[PDB]
């Protein structure tokens, strides 16, 4: 069912762009949300990478990687904005003419900068409980930001679209069925996928640098590097949303 | 995108509640009873596993405890019983709403605090009759977890009761926005998953984590002075995540004009 | 929804003991049944229990009790008769003027003998594959078997309490849902609880005694003992199936 | 509800028999696919039995009956004719006057030969991959085959019983049921127990023979052991299936 | 229930041929995704198998088949053209009367070659990440695609088969069933199956071997040996899946 499935991804970009043409707030946000729901994800997962790898664990990455799931089903389950999945969402909305090339750039920026400001709010709100005052937790967050800002252009942005078709197609998913429970399966799937296969997501990286550049122990990364990576994971991204899942849900539900 | 037909759900969810506190209070306690005797069996539950495996000196103590931890609030939300952190946004939302007053939620939130915790003495108290907890890690791990948690800055628990009913109530506003039940016990399962490993701190599920404590003839590491320094932050930090994060945010994305 | 349930629940009890004044076979027929399904997930524990006691781990009690599920899952199914679950049905109908006194203690004997019957089956035919002969798993029995018969009272009754509420919330789920699956899976999480943390339950004690008497393989058992252990946990099901669950769900849905 | 079940029970059974009476061909290709399917989940748990044992394991037999949930999963949500299965189908619907005690019979020797070739065929298969031509897999196979083959008829035939107790019961939960998904979960739960718990299932247990015997390491294994086995399980599943759930269905589902 | 399912089956013959006659450029770009989502599965798997594999562990085989679900189940959810899928819908399609031989050799062509092209892609991308410029992924890679190539063509043969008709009767299933999440629950079941069995699956070999000429690691992986494995298994897909699974959904679903 691609034409039916297209159509109900042009009606999505074209609600996303009229939302913000209404209420920059309420789109700011929703988008707010969807970063601090995708973080929420990380902050397991890293707590869960500092628990097993201070255990000398062969299984601390697929564990991290099965426990990812809440980071997209919270996004999806609350229907709130989340700049990876409208890669798809306006790109497929836009070759189908229902929006133009100004409308995805909009809802790309803004989702974008508005998921940021969750992972910010985050990332402070986090670092106040104390659980990164010290410790395999806090250390495991200092690594990995290092660990990604010290990887090539190429490799970042190569493991970015890996990523984004994964999270996109499982949006995609959501879209061609009924069942909630269908619907988190799949997503727990995908990013049980990405996740252990190790591909780069712009905003969960926003959680990972947030919490870097505001715990007081961190000192390994510069915010320079954290621009690095997050433009060139962004980047690559966008090319697997948009170009791969967006383009190839088009091509499949058109109908001349 | 449903929010508006969800801010209504909620709006209407919080009329009943007020609604059933006026109509009877023996109906609305023993409702906060049974809440806080539920988060309390998921107590008892994951401190039984937390301590059959940190007495073995397991890693995944916390990941198997997270884990385990579902029943408490999949127990809430399938019986319909009043838990004070899923009021924290419920009343919230629809105060902004125009659907109930301050003076509502202050009365919701207070008669359902001071009823769960009836929840969580009564559960103690049985508990410690069942000598599970005379001797042994499940005991040590009581006494324990008890004392780490009244003995932390209020800063650090204030913030970790934050993320808590974030995502407590988020897993609630999921229920609110699914017909599957199955859909809206997992993902209960897995907001609880991420905030007990993660860290964060519930004042209900503290309230049997005390009152086992203060309860027990052999478990001397508490102060009651001390539970009521964690309940009081935890809750502190619980409402402002529950009312000025979810309650705030499920508002600011549902009215219209 | 609480009137909605309550009213749901003393049609459930209604029933129960019209079935029982139209046909002691019927009845005692599927109380049977009901006791040698619980007793059934027993066997799978303590099989479960004697090669992971043998080997020493401590993951032992919670692989058990998650693996308990079946025991109330066939039960509830089938739509059979459960002693335990009857305690809060025949309990909250009777308060809510539908049965009587009378008709519950009927109900409560009546099931509880049927349950009891349903393990003495299940115990010789269990002894009879020669699973038991020797070895981890009879010896789990009889190692477990005497535990529970030598505890104090209060304990036991104590124990009891707490098993029947879950025991009886799970119940109580199955009438507040469609969804069959979220009905296993509220039962699963609640059996997982109960067991794991060590309450008492007393249908599935039967099959324990069941087995530990049948066998040739002694046990510290004496029948008196599993009388002691099987009057006291029943009394502790009973207040916290009859007063807790029973009167609570009465208490939240009455109407005036 | 019963005779609601019992009635459905009584059309699978008049429908099973007149797919007999209408092709030969078409109700053997069922029960020879539903073999191969059953036989499918012994080639799997054997696979897993033989990692496992290999590396010295106290998880082996839990892992096993976890695993074994497909065998079932694919009788029932493919409609193909289990032997096992029509002991209580064609028992219940015989005592409902549904079906004749000749009908039964029919039903019952086709769908176990239909079951044998399915075994026969995924045997020969299986042997041609190579996965059986050494190694702990292999043994593992002709280890099992032996351990069965040698055990004390009383002890096969009370393991018979308890195994179709629990194939049957899972059986009767798809009947009453409308969820896909519950009807697995259970199915699930049933093998679980039975395939750990120690209990024997007749037609898997060709697909083990058909396996040892076909396979190029000598054996051990003796064709008129196997036979001694199979009757002995079989049997044992017949009263199991029969006796007991297809009389106890029936008993509580009249109406007088 | 076949009737009705033989007929659904013959509808997604003629709709296959349909799209295809209809338009190339849909058809491949739905091949071509098929491939890069069983790909990702494969991608998934041996980022777990190079992990536990580095630790030396005997779960590995068994972690890989939990694990390997997301590819036939991104597959089904997406609607994509898989090649071993066709082998039995074309097959029951064609014996039904509702598509022609020509018909099905043109599905089957130019699935595998859209197939082949998805995998080529998703290997490109994958090793531009750099995830397999060396280590214990990379290698395991490597060693993989080694043995698949230096195998009895006997061999690999009869595992195409027993791993198409687990493919196929999972697709059988999701045509069986409306439970979206039933449909997963079985692909599931019968992709740890044939994971964890050993069986052998041509559209996922295309990814192993794509990434294997990709990557940067030097191996005993022949181009020649890669088609030789290819061929092979690919025939013995086509055996199990249209021999086995299309002619057996035909007999069970025919009418006179
Ligand atoms: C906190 C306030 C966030 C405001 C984010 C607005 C940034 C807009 O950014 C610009 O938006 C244009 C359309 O308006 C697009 O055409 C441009 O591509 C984009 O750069
Ligand atoms: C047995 C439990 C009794 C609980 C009684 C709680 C009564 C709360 O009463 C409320 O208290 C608020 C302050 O918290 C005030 O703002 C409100 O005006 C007042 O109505
Ligand atoms: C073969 C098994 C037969 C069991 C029949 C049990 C009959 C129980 O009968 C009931 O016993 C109760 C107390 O035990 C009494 O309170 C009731 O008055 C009585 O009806
Ligand atoms: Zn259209
Ligand atoms: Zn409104
Ligand atoms: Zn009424
Ligand atoms: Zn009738
Ligand atoms: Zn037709």
């Amino acid at each position: 069912a691609h034409k039916e499935t297209l159509d109900k991804l042009t009606n999505a970009a074209i609600n996303k762009i009229n939302l913000l043409n209404t209420s920059k707030v309420k789109y700011l946000v929703s988008s707010a949300f969807a970063g601090l729901y995708v973080g929420i994800g990380i902050l397991l997962i890293f707590t869960i990478g500092g628990l097993l790898t201070d255990a000398g664990s062969p299984m601390t990455k697929i564990v991290m990687g099965l426990s990812f799931a809440i980071a997209l089903s919270l996004v999806i389950m609350t229907g709130t904005e989340l700049f990876t999945g409208n890669n798809m969402v306006m790109s497929a909305g836009m070759l189908n003419k229902g929006v133009s090339i100004k409308d995805t750039s909009k809802i790309w920026a803004y989702s974008w900068v508005g998921n940021l400001i969750g992972a910010l709010v985050l990332g402070i709100i986090f670092v106040g409980t104390g659980l990164v005052d010290k410790g395999p937790v806090a250390e495991f967050f200092a690594n990995t930001a290092a660990s990604k800002a010290s990887m090539p252009f190429t490799a970042l942005f190569f493991r970015g679209i890996l990523c984004n078709i994964l999270v996109c197609v499982s949006v995609l998913c959501s879209f061609r069925t009924n069942s909630d429970t269908a619907k988190i399966i799949m997503i727990f799937l995908c990013l049980f996928a990405f996740i252990t296969s190790g591909f780069e997501h712009s905003v969960a990286n926003m959680t990972i640098y947030s919490v870097s550049l505001f715990s007081p122990t961190i000192s390994t990364v510069t915010i320079g590097g954290a621009i690095y990576n997050l433009v060139a994971v962004t980047l690559g991204n966008i090319v697997g949303g948009a170009l791969f899942m967006g383009l190839g849900t088009y091509i499949l539900g058109k109908e001349k």
